[PDB]
């Protein structure tokens, strides 16, 4: 139930040069992030790219265990949205059901 914008693990993946812009939420020991690639590449973050990613999001927080990425254009707008309403203030029981609806859908069992 406890969302939390993960900025420090969000700035660590953009010193990689392949990741331009990401967006990251930890619920827990589990990070969701949304990443805007250099290349402009939209699909699937090839696997090499997201071991950089997840080790970038792990060397932040001994807690975080799973690192899930996706550069899905829907997700990087919804987790941006997200970001904005926990930072600036608002409940996370307004938004923690939508939150649970959008990483079910982008990362299935």
């Amino acid at each position: 139930r406890k969302l939390e914008v993960a900025d420090e693990a969000a700035d660590k993946v953009t010193d990689l040069k392949e990741v331009k812009h990401a967006d990251i939420i930890v619920a827990g020991n589990q990070a969701y992030v949304a990443v805007v690639l250099t290349n402009g590449n939209k699909g699937a973050v090839e696997n090499n790219l997201k071991k950089k990613i997840a080790k970038k999001v792990r060397s932040t927080d001994k807690n975080i265990d799973n690192v899930y990425v996706s550069a899905n254009p829907d997700f990087v707008e919804r987790m941006q949205g997200y970001g904005k309403r926990i930072q600036n203030g608002d409940p996370i029981a307004g938004l923690f059901d939508e939150f649970t609806q959008t990483v079910q859908r982008v990362f299935p069992n």
